[PDB]
C-alpha cells in the first residue's frame, strides 16, 4: 500500500495545528473600540428624586419588575428603589453584582445600603451605558464576554440545539460546535467535501489543544446573529444589546431562544423584516429544549405566549452627532495610534437622560411649531454642557435626531443675533469703578458713519426710546434693548468687547470688530455658543468643552485620562452680575415666559434673535448645565416664528422632559446687595430697589447720599 497517504496528511495536521495556533495565541479577531456614556457615583445627602432615580435606571439599560432574580433588574417601593446594580470592569476596580437599596428623603437620597450585609455605601456606582462601537475595518463587529459572562441556561439552551447533548470530540452516523468554530473562523464560503473534511481534520486538532470551555468561548462571540446596514453583528454579547437592548447575562429565556434559533438560519430568522418566521424558529426553539429535561410544559406555554420586548429598531448608527464630537476629540487627543488596538474602551462624557429629554425636545417641538405657525422645514439643534466641568452631556443636531447625517450642533454656523448682548455688560461689568447695574446708559436716537458710506442707524425692537432718554444697565440687559447696547459698546470699545469674546472661549476668526458685532452680527455653531455661556455660567472660568473621560485599552493600561484645566476668563463677580442679570431676563425680561413656567428653577438665560427671526437661539443655564438651542431653516430664510419663542419652547419641553437642577447663585467675594432710589443712587438704608455691587466697602452709598 502507499500508507504514507496517512503520512503526508498528518503533517498537513500537524503544519495545520501551526495555524490555529498563532490565531488563537494571541489575537483571535480585531475587537472594535466599544464606546460608554457616563458613569454615575450615587452619594447620601445627593440631590435627586425617587422618580428621578428611575429614569436614570431604565435610561442605563435597567428593568422595574415585581420580583427581582437577576442583574439589571429594580423594584420601586413608596420611598425606595431596590435593584441589582449589575457586574461591570470599571476602570478604577473591576465589581461584581450588588443588591442596593436607595432610600429616599423626599428632595434627597437619603441612604444606599448593601443588601448583603445591611450597611451603608459612602458612595455606590452605577455602570455606564454602552453607546455604541467604533467601525471595525473588517466590517464585522463584535463585543467580547468571557465564558463565565454567559449565562448556564443559554450555553444549555445553545447545547440544547446545534451541539444536541455534546460531541466528545455518532452526530454523522446519524445522518459539531468545534466543527463550526473552524467553518467561521479558518474556512471559505460552501461548497466542498473537501471542506466539510478539511474542517473535520482542523476540529480534532481543535478539540485536542484547547480546552472545553475555550471552544463556546470562541464559539458565542464568532456566530453571525445580524446585519446593521453592511455591518456584521456578531457573537452573542453583541447581538444581546443589538437585539434586546439588554446584556448577554441577562436575557431572558425566551430572547437565548431567539439567539440561538438565529444561529443556524443568521439572516432569514432576522425579527426585524419577517417576525413570523422568527417567532415559529423562537418557539421551536422552545419545543427543542422543552423535550429535553430543561423545559417544562406549563412555562413553555408562556415563552411562547412571550412575544419575542424586541429592539424593534435598526440601529445602524447610534448617537451620530454626539460620536461626531467623540471621533473628533480621539483624532486630536489620541491621533491615528488607536484604532491600531483592539478592545480599546472609549468612556464618554454623553448622559443617556438628557439626550432622551433633549431628543424628545427636538422631535416632537418642531412639528409642532409649524402646525402652529404652517411652517414648512423648520429645524433644531440642542447642546447640554456641564456648567463647571465643561462635560458635553447631550447633542442634538436635528429634528430627526434618530437619523442624523447632516449635525447642526457642530456644522451650522449661525448669527446669534441678540445672545451676544450679555458679552458686552460681561465687559463693562468687569469694572466694578465704573459699570454697575444702575449705571445709566444713553437710550436715544443713532447714527453712526462706517466705512464707506452709509450711515449705521440701530433701532430699538418696538422703534422706541426710553421717555426719559436713558435706561439703567440692569434693564437693557434685561429687555435685550439694542439702542443701549450699542451705547454701552460704543464707549467700551470694540477691541474690549472683542477681547471678552476670545476670553469666554470663541473662535477667533469669527470675530470682526464692526459696530454690529455689538448686536449679534458673529456666526457661531451651537457647540461654540455653549463654550462661552459655560465660562460665565461656572462664574468665570473658561473649561473647554469635552465629550471624552478616559480611553482605556483591553488589558486596562490607560491611553487618555481627562483632568480638569479650567481656566480664569473673567472675574468671578462680573460673571456673577452677568447671571444675576440674566436671572431677570428669565423672571422679567424676554424670556420672561419660561420664568413664569419654572419660577423655581431660578434659570439664567438670554434670549436670541435676527431681523425677521432668521436665527432664532435659547441660552439656558440651571443649577447644573448650559442649554444652548437654535431654530431656524437651513435654507436661511425668515422662519415666521416670533420671538425666541421657538427656541424657548423646545428648551422648555427640555426642562419638563426630565428634572432640572434649580440654580441657585452663589455670591462670590464682594459682592453686596445695595439699594438705589428712583434716581438711581445708592442709599444707606432702604431704596425701592435692590441690586447686588462688586464692592469690598459698600460705603460707596454713604458718598452717594452726600449729594444734598
Amino acid at each position: 500500500l502507499a500508507i504514507v497517504f496517512a503520512v503526508l496528511i498528518a503533517i498537513y495536521g500537524v503544519y495545520l495545528d501551526q495555524k490555529i495556533r498563532s490565531r488563537i495565541d494571541g489575537k483571535v479577531w480585531q475587537l472594535p473600540a466599544a464606546v460608554y456614556g457616563r458613569m454615575v457615583n450615587l452619594e447620601p445627602d445627593m440631590t435627586i428624586s425617587k422618580n428621578e432615580m428611575v429614569k436614570l435606571l431604565e435610561a442605563t439599560q435597567y428593568r422595574q419588575v415585581s420580583k427581582m432574580t437577576r442583574p439589571g433588574e429594580f423594584t420601586v417601593q413608596a420611598n425606595s428603589i431596590e435593584m441589582i446594580r449589575r457586574p461591570f470592569d470599571f476602570p478604577d476596580s473591576k465589581e461584581g453584582q450588588v443588591r442596593a437599596r436607595l432610600t429616599f428623603d423626599g428632595d434627597h437620597l437619603a441612604t444606599i445600603v448593601n443588601m448583603e450585609n445591611n450597611r451603608q455605601f459612602g458612595f455606590f456606582r452605577l455602570d455606564p451605558r454602552l453607546i455604541t462601537m467604533i467601525s471595525s475595518p473588517n466590517g464585522e463587529q463584535r463585543l467580547f464576554v468571557p465564558r463565565s459572562g454567559f449565562p448556564d441556561l443559554l450555553v444549555d439552551t445553545l447545547l440544547a440545539t446545534e451541539d444536541r447533548h455534546f460531541y466528545e470530540h455518532y452526530s454523522i452516523g446519524r445522518a459539531t460546535l468545534t466543527q463550526q468554530l473552524v467553518k467561521n473562523l479558518f474556512l471559505s464560503s460552501e461548497r466542498s467535501y473537501w471542506r466539510k473534511a478539511n474542517e473535520a481534520y482542523m476540529a480534532l486538532i481543535m478539540d485536542a489543544r484547547y480546552s472545553k470551555d475555550r471552544i463556546l468561548e470562541l464559539y458565542m462571540n464568532e456566530v453571525y446573529l445580524g446585519q446593521s446596514g453592511d455591518n456584521e453583528i456578531r457573537g452573542f454579547p453583541l447581538a444581546s444589546l443589538y437585539y434586546f437592548g439588554r446584556p448577554v447575562e441577562e436575557l431572558s429565556l425566551d430572547q437565548q431562544a431567539l439567539l440561538v434559533g438565529m444561529v443556524k438560519g443568521a439572516s432569514i430568522y432576522n425579527p426585524w423584516r419577517n417576525p413570523k418566521l422568527a417567532l415559529e424558529r423562537r418557539n421551536l426553539v422552545l419545543r427543542l429544549l422543552q423535550q429535553q429535561q430543561i423545559i417544562d410544559q406549563e412555562l413553555y406555554d408562556m415563552l411562547s405566549a412571550r412575544p419575542l420586548v424586541q429592539p424593534r429598531g435598526g440601529v445602524i448608527s447610534p448617537q451620530p452627532a454626539f460620536m461626531q464630537l467623540v471621533r473628533q476629540e480621539l483624532q486630536a487627543k489620541l491621533g491615528d495610534k488607536v484604532k491600531d488596538l483592539s478592545g480599546v474602551k472609549i468612556f464618554t462624557t454623553f448622559d443617556s437622560v438628557a439626550q432622551d429629554a433633549a431628543e424628545k425636545a427636538a422631535v416632537e417641538g418642531i412639528p409642532a411649531l409649524k402646525k402652529q405657525r404652517k411652517l414648512s422645514d423648520l429645524e433644531t439643534a440642542i447642546v447640554v454642557v456641564d456648567r463647571f466641568s465643561g462635560e458635553v452631556r447631550a447633542m442634538v443636531g436635528g429634528s430627526e435626531p434618530q437619523f442624523a447625517g447632516y449635525n447642526r450642533a457642530m456644522q451650522a454656523r449661525r448669527s446669534i443675533g441678540s445672545l451676544a448682548k450679555p458679552a458686552t455688560y460681561l465687559t463693562a461689568l468687569s469694572q466694578p469703578k465704573i459699570y454697575r447695574l444702575n449705571t445709566w446708559i444713553a437710550d436715544a436716537p443713532i447714527a453712526l458713519r462706517q466705512p464707506n458710506g452709509q450711515v449705521w442707524s440701530p433701532q430699538n425692537d418696538d422703534r422706541r426710546y426710553s421717555e426719559s432718554g436713558r435706561v439703567m444697565l440692569v434693564d437693557a440687559l434685561t429687555r435685550s434693548m439694542n439702542v443701549p447696547t450699542v451705547n454701552l459698546g460704543m464707549a467700551l470699545g470694540l477691541p474690549a468687547v472683542t477681547e471678552t469674546w476670545i476670553k469666554l472661549g470663541v473662535p477667533k476668526d469669527q470675530l470682526h470688530p464692526v459696530p454690529a458685532m455689538l448686536l449679534g452680527a458673529l456666526n457661531l455653531t451651537p457647540i461654540e455658543v455653549a463654550q462661552a455661556f459655560q465660562t460665565i455660567a461656572s462664574g468665570g472660568n473658561r473649561a473647554p468643552l469635552s465629550a471624552l473621560r478616559s480611553v482605556i485599552a483591553e488589558d486596562g493600561k490607560v491611553l487618555y485620562q481627562s483632568f480638569p484645566q479650567a481656566e480664569r476668563a473673567v472675574p468671578a463677580q462680573a460673571a456673577y452680575l452677568t447671571l444675576w442679570t440674566m436671572q431677570q431676563v428669565v423672571q422679567r425680561g424676554t424670556g420672561r415666559q419660561l420664568g413664569a413656567k419654572y419660577p423655581n428653577l431660578h434659570l439664567a438665560g438670554k434670549t436670541g434673535t435676527t431681523n425677521n427671526n432668521v436665527d432664532t437661539w435659547f441660552a439656558g443655564i440651571d443649577g447644573s448645565t448650559v442649554t444652548i438651542t437654535w431654530v431656524g431653516r437651513d435654507n436661511n430664510q425668515p422662519t415666521k416664528l416670533y420671538g425666541a419663542s421657538g427656541a424657548m419652547s423646545i428648551y422648555q419641553r427640555y426642562l419638563a422632559n426630565q428634572t432640572p437642577t434649580p440654580l441657585n447663585l452663589v455670591p462670590p467675594e464682594d459682592i453686596a446687595d445695595m439699594g438705589v432710589d428712583y434716581d438711581g443712587n445708592f442709599v444707606c438704608s432702604g431704596g425701592m430697589r435692590i441690586l447686588p455691587v462688586w464692592t469690598s466697602d459698600p460705603q460707596s452709598l454713604c458718598q452717594q447720599s452726600e449729594m444734598q
